[PDB]
């Protein structure tokens, strides 16, 4: 579908058998979720944004369904104040910007 | 035009008679630029992101040209590490998300 930007581009995602809401975010290279229960191993990480840096857990090859589109890829989990879908998954679901 | 997300969606902008590069960013409600010389009055402000909060200067009704599309609107200026175009201007240039 097409989505306009008069409101936040929020979508429903399924990950780890849990349902969540997340922001389609073209300015994020990576996908970052608030703390949640995930299975398997993780690598410790740091990412920066406006405001300063956060330590996150990098999870690889995780399956995620994004407004019904499956994707598999890296998901970082940590103190973000908003669930964010970044370019690493946006490309896999065929998402593009048009103006 | 259409832009895919395998790379950062960076565009050229003109603002205050200066040329800059900026990130098309669907997860930003507002437009935020690194420190720059702007004319006229500004209001003091605070915005939050991943990482913590920043104080910014809110400038209103500023003209900005975004990859050749004019827009007029609020522009926040401050310690952001990347020039960001947010939804308040993305809608004015007719930008949309498609998947
Ligand atoms: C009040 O109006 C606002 C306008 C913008 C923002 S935002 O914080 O800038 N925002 C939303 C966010 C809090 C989820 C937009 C978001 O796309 C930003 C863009 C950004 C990126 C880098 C610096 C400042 C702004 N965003 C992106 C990410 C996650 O980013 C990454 O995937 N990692 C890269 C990375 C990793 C280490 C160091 C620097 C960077 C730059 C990144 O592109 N978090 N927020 C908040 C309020």
């Amino acid at each position: 579908p097409q989505i306009t930007l008069w409101k936040r581009p929020l979508v429903t995602i399924k990950i780890g058998g849990q349902l969540k809401e997340a922001l389609l975010d073209t300015g994020a290279d990576d996908t970052v979720l608030e703390e949640m229960s995930l299975p398997g191993r993780w690598k410790p990480k740091m990412i920066g944004g406006i405001g300063g840096f956060i330590k996150v857990r990098q999870y690889d090859q995780i399956l995620i369904e994004i407004c019904g589109h499956k994707a598999i890829g890296t998901v970082l989990v940590g103190p973000t104040p908003v669930n964010i879908i970044g370019r690493n998954l946006l490309t896999q679901i065929g998402c593009t910007l048009n103006f």
